[PDB]
């Protein structure tokens, strides 16, 4: 499988509000099948995506779900490690909602590096995802390092954190939890 350039990862998954990266999203994904509380990790179905020519990464993920040949009689958990929380105003939250309503064999876990509050309706996007059944949280050091180790062409080099990672993660987490309080 194809591993991401390290500079692409660091520039995009950074959670420092002073680092600008509003033009692009990277979305790393994995899939597991849930068999009576037992997890079947399906490494054949892992990868990453970015926005391309006006189509947001999230919709590009939905586009490839058919190619995963999921068995609708089974249950799968999709996990997204996404550099921005999904938008509302350009359709991602609504498409994910509609996808999950039609594909009840899929559960979705979303771990976001930053909140995409450039969208005036970003709170509505987060709440729509929650209420469609998606579990939304903010990426922590643990998840940043996991993504580095899993999706990045790192050549054995360890994850090197940017300054303030933990502080920014906790601040975003407080914001997200207040938005999703329920
Ligand atoms: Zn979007």
């Amino acid at each position: 499988r194809y591993l991401m350039d390290p500079d692409t990862f660091t520039s995009n998954f950074n959670n420092d509000p002073l680092v600008l990266r509003r033009r692009q999203t990277y979305l790393c994904y994995e899939v597991e099948r849930l068999d009576n509380g037992t997890s079947v990790k399906m490494d054949q179905h892992m990868g990453f995506l970015c926005n391309e020519s006006g189509r947001h990464a999230e919709l590009r993920f939905l586009d490839l779900v058919p190619s995963l040949q999921l068995d609708p009689a089974q249950i799968y958990r999709v996990t997204w490690f996404i550099s921005w929380s999904p938008c509302f105003s350009w359709g991602c939250a609504g498409e994910v909602r509609a996808f999950l309503q039609e594909n009840t064999h899929v559960r979705l876990r979303i771990k976001a590096a930053r909140i995409y509050d450039y969208d005036p309706l970003y709170k509505e996007a987060l709440q729509m995802l929650r209420d469609a059944g998606a579990q939304v949280s903010i990426m922590t050091y643990d998840e940043f390092e996991y993504c580095w180790d899993t999706f990045v062409y790192r050549q054995g080099c360890p994850f090197q954190p940017w300054d303030g990672l933990e502080e920014h993660s906790q601040a975003l987490s407080g914001r997200l939890r207040a938005i999703l309080q329920l």
